[PDB]
């Protein structure tokens, strides 16, 4: 066909639209119905399109992703498990991005230099394992994973998996980009088919066009409010309609990115002329030309069916700000000042933070600079503290060159290193004490309790970068940039004009400094060294195989009440230090979950000693004494970030099963991967039949089968027993993971020994 390379760093790996077309055509001859865009890309990547059972919401698809991307907080454990597989080289184009371990303290260069010294052991390990297994390495300072992927690796029609739940960002360039745990990335790096439950498809038809203060962020702040955080579970969100040509390519990436907050499998936009324009300005005009020739396969079929349709008229949409402790609590900016007042949310904004991969594009920085130049023209500067995170080195070098960084510095902003920083709590925040109630507004995406600064009483609101800038200048939520007046230096009242700015640089992007490290694909004789006394890295010891018996008289470690995110199960911030060390990071296990017994965090009753104490310590006491335990959870258990540490930590400390009303997708997959039993109540009311003191027996593991429920005997202290039924979503492939003790153990059994 054409021999067009997948990226500038892999000149030999060609885009296979011929394969994609061939597979779409085998499948549509079988289904004889129009296919949505996500169906064309996903089914076009099936391992076996002639025989695969295809039913939305029901069958597991065996897929062949084109590439794997990892960020350094999840890459360490993905690579420790790849190292246990014993396999010599990764099977597909794979990259590591070092963006999660650079703490914000002093700003830019200073924080990067400190991070490189503090994290040397870990950056060393990743660069060395990268050179040895043939994984490309983007050095600390290079940029945030999703911005480097949009700029270099995402293209129309790619199926990409990343060990990070905001991998959907890549949907802004017409690709299917899906968040997974590190063990799923090991399947694909090992060359074995990746499995994904066939998604439902929610269509969102966009009408009209954006005007004035409304930006692409408002489309997904509005959708999250409509769908709620559990509304997109098990579905891909597919944006379509005449209003799509009104959104820049980075804007589409913004909207696809935050679809992670409604639990969606991923989001996607159809190939159009805004993507073509972005591909040509990022050195990939040959890929835009090839996608023009396969354009029919990169847009939805006429008359395709969506399982749910939502319509949004971009011309009526007005600025939104969401939170404070969930991303789906939506408010127009115009009314948040009055709702805050009512609910007792601090009206004064201590810190305004722009950037992160969600909103650090050249157009986002240009629009924020446009608001900032107006304030400057009246002698004002920010009343709140103000920080700016560039998404990549190329964006930092280009906004520096075109003068936007200096405008943002002149209004009082501090430019932070090109890294997650305050977005996952890597922020040395000193202006408030812990427990001090305060408000910060961000252009980020998640705004859950204690995530930006480990203070549970910080009220974080997510909005667009131009609104964070307007509100940072005002210093209060009780300011609506569309209506209200500011007072300059000179005494005159003035109103902020709506920001206008170029979406892409008129000149080319300035690539900034050299940050990519290609693997020697020659040499590769590296020795990965993990010191046996390291506190940051530890090689894995395999988990135990199943004993062949039912699980009797299980102790409940904790029955959790309400929301239980993976930041409640395995907190980030300070614990990022131990992401490559399973025993040390297991000391945060479930310390944020609320115990229904006393409604406290990290305070559970030890059944033997009858002392209330920390959840980690109690689980290690049960493990030490041979007591197998269970977690009982509520709805959407495991919501959030993809970190497989939330599944590895309960396995390591002696847990056996997690029984909930429902699971978020990535966490449920991660639990199955590590040999635990994620089970749901066949009747959710049965959550109330189980009390912390009850013991449980799960029966029927001997004839464990797809679609057959498991029986659970609740043993009450007084001698009463109640039998209830538990559903599970295991197919046969996955029951083999459970019988072997984990998916990695099963893979190593298939290597003939
Ligand atoms: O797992 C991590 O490293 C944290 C993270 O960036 C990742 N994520 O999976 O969403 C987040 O947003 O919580
Ligand atoms: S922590 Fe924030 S900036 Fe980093 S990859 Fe996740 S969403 Fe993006």
């Amino acid at each position: 066909r054409a021999k067009v390379a997948m990226s500038h760093f892999e000149p030999h790996e060609y885009i296979r639209y011929d394969l994609l077309e061939k597979n779409i055509d085998i499948v549509r001859k079988r289904l004889n119905r129009p296919l949505t865009l996500s169906e064309k890309i996903v089914y076009g990547h099936l391992d076996d399109p002639a025989n695969q059972e295809i039913e939305r919401g029901k069958t597991y698809l065996r897929l062949r992703p084109d590439r794997v991307a990892m960020q350094d907080a999840t890459a360490q454990m993905a690579m420790l498990q790849f190292i246990s597989s014993g396999l010599p080289k990764v099977a597909v184009p794979s990259t590591i991005h070092c963006d999660h371990l650079i703490e914000a303290q002093l700003g830019g260069e200073k924080d990067l230099r400190r991070a490189k010294d503090i994290n040397q052991e870990v950056y060393n390990f990743l660069a060395t394992a990268g050179a040895k297994y043939g994984v490309g390495f983007w050095r600390p300072g290079s940029g945030i994973i999703h911005q480097i992927i949009l700029e270099n690796y995402a293209y129309p029609g790619v199926l990409l998996i990343g060990t990070d739940s905001h991998t959907p960002n890549g949907g802004g360039l017409g690709g299917i980009c899906i968040g997974v745990g590190g063990a799923d990335a090991v399947d694909v790096m090992a060359g074995i088919p990746w499995e994904l439950k066939c998604p439902k498809v929610i269509g969102v038809k966009l009408t009209g066009s954006l005007s004035g203060w409304t930006s692409p962020k408002d489309v997904i702040l509005k959708v999250a409010g409509i769908l709620t955080v559990k509304g997109g579970t098990g579905a891909i969100v597919e944006y379509h309609g005449p209003g799509v040509d009104s959104i820049s390519c980075t804007g589409m990436a913004t909207i696809c990115n935050m679809g992670a907050e409604i639990g969606a499998t991923t989001s996607v936009f159809p190939y159009n002329h805004r993507m073509k324009k972005y591909l040509s300005k990022t050195g990939r005009a040959d890929i835009a030309n090839l996608a023009d020739e396969f354009k029919d396969h990169l847009v939805p079929d006429s008359g395709c069916h969506y399982d749910q349709l939502i319509e949004i008229n971009l011309s009526e949409l007005k600025p939104h700000i969401n939170g404070p402790f969930t991303p789906d609590l939506a408010h127009p900016v115009a009314e948040v000042g009055s709702v805050a007042e009512k609910e007792g949310w601090p009206l004064d904004i201590r810190v305004g933070l722009i950037g992160s991969c969600t909103n650090s594009s050249y157009e986002d920085m240009g629009r924020s600079a446009a608001v900032a130049k107006q304030a400057l023209a009246h002698g004002l500067k920010c009343k709140s503290q103000f920080t700016i995170t560039p998404g990549s080195e190329q964006i930092r070098a280009t906004i520096e060159r075109d003068g936007y960084a200096q405008v943002l510095r002149d209004v009082g902003g501090i430019v932070l290193a090109n890294a997650c920083g305050p977005c996952i709590g890597q922020w040395d925040r000193k202006d408030i004490k812990k427990g001090e109630k305060n408000t910060i507004v961000t252009s980020y995406n998640r705004n859950f309790t204690g995530r930006n600064d480990a203070n549970p009483e910080t009220h974080a609101f997510v909005t667009s970068p131009e609104i964070v800038t307007a509100l940072a200048i005002a210093g209060t939520l009780k300011f609506n940039p569309e209506t209200d007046f500011l007072t300059g230096k000179d005494g005159k009242k003035f109103k902020l004009e709506a920001p206008d700015a170029d979406e892409l640089p008129r000149a080319e992007f300035d690539p900034g400094q050299d940050t990519y490290q290609h693997p020697p694909k020659d040499s590769s004789g590296q020795r990965v060294d993990v010191s046996p006394t390291s506190q940051r890295l530890q090689l894995l010891e395999p988990f135990d195989k199943w004993d062949g018996k039912d699980l009797e008289d299980l102790q409940i470690l904790i029955k959790v009440k309400g929301k239980c995110t993976t930041d409640h199960i395995s907190a980030a911030g300070p614990w990022l230090k131990f992401r490559g060390h399973l025993d040390n990071i297991s000391n945060n296990l479930l310390i944020g979950a609320i115990n229904s017994e006393n409604r406290k965090a990290n305070s559970v009753r030890n059944a033997v000693t009858q002392e209330f104490g920390p959840v980690p310590d109690t689980a290690r006491y049960y493990k030490q004494h041979g007591i197998r335990w269970v977690v009982i959870g509520d709805e959407n258990y495991g919501e959030g970030s993809s970190r497989e540490h939330r599944a590895l930590e309960p396995r390591f400390l002696g847990g056996r099963a997690i029984i909930t009303k429902s699971f978020a997708r990535i966490h449920e997959t991660n639990l199955k991967k590590q040999g635990l039993l994620p089970l749901t109540f066949a009747d959710p009311a049965d959550y109330n039949k189980i009390h912390p003191v009850d013991k449980l027996t799960i029966q029927g593991l001997k004839d464990f089968a797809p679609g057959k429920p498991l029986t659970c005997i609740i043993k009450h202290p007084n001698g009463t027993q109640e039998t209830i039924l538990l559903n599970h979503t295991f197919n046969e492939t996955q029951i083999e993971w459970f019988r072997a003790g984990s998916a990695l153990n099963r893979m190593k059994e298939l290597q003939q020994k």
